[PDB]
């Protein structure tokens, strides 16, 4: 049997969903239960947080434009996601996604972890680049998984001093 329901109009369920894809939720996953994690992602919403996915994240944007703070071979870099583009990200590829826009709708499909293998979230000197603070977590329940994380972070000036040149990172922003 269809477990997900029949087709549906995307752009109307998108309409339909956007007080839900803008702060203080900011996402919501289309289908529950499912083996894709299919997600919209609105804004506006910034972040310091950079994702280690061990799989990959397929990004189509669909409304506005967004982009993707990046660390490519030891460099920062920047992958622009404005409105019509698409993009695979490979595994373990850090990224920081900045969604300024305000209905702004990014499609974002990831899959399931298998136990064991693991989801890291970290954080990087402003000043020195060293890496600050790094947290690995088995995410199951994005929606539970992660706000504790990001919370006790921002809570602790020891979480978040460089060990490198002592300056503590901003936290929730810079
Ligand atoms: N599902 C999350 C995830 O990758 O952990 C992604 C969604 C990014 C949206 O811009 C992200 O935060 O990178
Ligand atoms: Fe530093």
């Amino acid at each position: 049997m269809l477990t997900y329901g029949a087709p549906f109009n995307f752009p109307r369920w998108i309409d339909e969903h956007a007080h839900l894809l803008k702060p203080p939720v900011g996402n919501r996953q289309v289908w529950q239960d499912s083996d894709f994690i299919v997600t919209v992602v609105g804004g506006p919403n910034h972040r310091t947080d950079y994702h280690d996915d061990p799989l990959e994240e397929f990004f189509y944007q669909l409304r506005g434009n967004a982009y993707l703070n990046l660390w490519v071979d030891g460099r920062r870099e920047r992958a622009d996601l404005k409105e019509g583009d698409i993009f695979l990200l490979p595994p373990h590829v850090r990224h920081s996604p900045q969604r300024p826009e305000a209905g702004s709708a990014c499609l974002v499909i990831e899959r399931q972890r298998p136990a064991g293998m693991l989801d890291g979230f970290e954080w990087y000197c402003d000043a020195c680049g060293h890496l600050v603070h790094r947290v690995e977590v088995q995410l199951k329940s994005a929606v539970t998984d992660l706000p504790p994380l990001f919370e006790s972070f921002y809570a602790s000036e020891d979480k978040r001093r460089c060990p490198h040149c002592g300056q503590v990172h901003p936290g929730r922003a810079a």
